[PDB]
């Protein structure tokens, strides 16, 4: 019993993470095999971030310019190469400790664990989501760029996630470890806005199953509704569509609490009108949208 | 910015989870230099010197990854099972083993058959309870600090509570609680807030732009407590404002001018707002746990 925000072993991923310096910049690098993985602004000035031209910036480097610290070590670079916006610093040392990984771009309701770091160095680990905006509410400070998201299944590491910036409303944007912006953002300091946010849906209807598989029935009502008709009401509070892949998604919670879908949907609805009335959802006066249905099924059952 | 319930790096610690095996019962232990220390009820009203006395070394199964360890030895210290091992763990990190006070927080490694399936932060809570996330086979999962490279071991799982809440001991095997590792009829207590917890989360708030709840209103730590014993929440101390001087002074709001914020939230709720994404005054945050996520130290 009991339903917690609970991060990966962050251990996997905390073998990884190096130093990366570049002129007066300082940032958090991803040592696998041997590959240091890193935002490709470590090489602007603050200037620069204006309208960097990164080739024009990177051609101008040679491989002693990166300074790579992997705890007491330097590394030696022997490459680099740009790929959209990370760098690949080629290293002369492979990690040992390198584990089984994947490179996994994520869709927007996605969870992940995020292993925060400064100056290569672990400092805390986190669960958070990919919002619908494509930002992250992190907790991310300056020289945590670089700081990566990732799962864990079985032995292997998904890396999702690469931090670059924080946008003014205080949220997160980055890359995946291809180099890929997730959302309309650049690694620029131009005028950039996240999006309005909504909630993740799929997600909120999960966490009422876990409620349902911990006891909690309190929210439940007599009613169902049409598909349709729930994404009218739920557009209405800035909620995100719901659409027949999460009603399918949904299928195993829903056999094994014994509420269909389109039911749980019902409560979800009447939970937008009414609020929670004093009272709390897994130990929750809001509804809660970080939890997929995987994780849901994860932690509830194993 | 951003505000989360942050875990310290579990790495150290993940290096140390192995599984112990005796008779039917499976649970997690702790691999630290040549002992693996798991709660004793894995050698089951019992008499565990009566138990215990029954079981040679052999009966004892350690799995450390696809190795078996072989146990050497065995001892009972209080409600901790200490399992001698021939081989020294070569990833045992720099460690102690301490006792927490309520309200203190910890990072729990949450480990099924030897292997870590997830990190969450918690609070001791003031009735010695926590309100962890533990299915059947999460016994000997472990709580944790780490303060430089030094992880500091404070908590063992050994029993979950019928109000689904947890319960466990110190690393030497003693109970945080009036808790006993016997199938009898135990109940936690009635649960109050972590008032330094709170006023320190508020403290957050601020550094991260959050301040609709500031007024312009002071308080005296006596009239504050009187209305903190009416909510449930735990007397505020003068060592607990002490603490909070560091916050106090980077945010230009004395301890006392935010006891006056806590006073109106309790008296009057949020009002449909939230503080740092939350409807409910959050108290799983000590004021260290707040200056070191909004600092940046690392491990
Ligand atoms: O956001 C950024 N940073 C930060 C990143 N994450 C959390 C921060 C918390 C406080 C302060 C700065 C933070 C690090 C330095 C680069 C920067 C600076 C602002 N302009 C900008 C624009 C685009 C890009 Cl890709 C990066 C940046
Ligand atoms: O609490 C216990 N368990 C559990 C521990 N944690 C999370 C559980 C979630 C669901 C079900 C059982 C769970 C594991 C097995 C031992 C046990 C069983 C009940 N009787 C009992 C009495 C004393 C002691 Cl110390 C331990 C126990
Ligand atoms: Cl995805």
């Amino acid at each position: 019993s009991g339903f917690r925000k609970m991060a990966f072993p962050s251990g996997k991923v905390e073998g990884c993470m190096v130093q990366v310096t570049c002129g007066t910049t300082t940032l958090n690098g991803l040592w696998l095999d041997d590959v240091v993985y890193c935002p490709r602004h470590v090489i602007c000035t603050s200037e620069d971030m204006l309208n960097p031209n990164y080739e024009d910036l990177l051609i101008r480097k040679s491989n002693h310019n990166f300074l790579v610290q992997a705890g007491n070590v330097q590394l030696r670079v022997i490459g680099h190469s740009m790929q959209n916006c990370v760098l690949k610093l080629k290293v002369d040392t492979a990690n040992p400790k390198t584990p089984k990984y994947k490179f996994v771009r994520i869709q927007p309701g996605q969870t992940f664990s995020v292993l925060a770091c400064y100056n290569g160095s672990p400092s805390g680990v986190y669960q958070c989501a990919m919002r619908p905006n494509f930002t992250i509410k992190g907790s991310f400070l300056n020289g945590s760029c670089g700081s990566v998201g990732f799962n864990i299944d079985y032995d292997c590491v998904s890396f999702c996630y690469m931090h670059h910036m924080e946008l003014p409303t205080g949220v997160h944007a980055g890359t995946d470890l291809e180099g890929n912006f997730y959302g309309p953002f650049v690694d620029r300091q131009t005028a950039q806005a996240a999006g309005t946010d909504t909630t993740i849906t799929v997600n909120v209807l999960a966490w009422l199953y876990a409620a349902v598989i911990n006891g909690d029935r309190w929210f439940l009502n007599r009613f169902t509704t049409t598909l349709n008709d729930f994404n009218l009401v739920a557009m209405k509070y800035n909620y995100e569509p719901l659409t027949q892949d999460h009603v399918d998604i949904l299928g195993p919670l829903s056999a094994q609490t014994g509420i269909a879908v389109l039911d749980m949907c019902a409560s979800l609805k009447e939970l937008l009108q009414n609020g929670m009335n004093g009272r709390t959802i897994l130990g929750s006066a809001l509804l809660e949208d970080e939890f997929t249905p995987f994780d849901v099924v994860r932690q509830c059952s194993g």
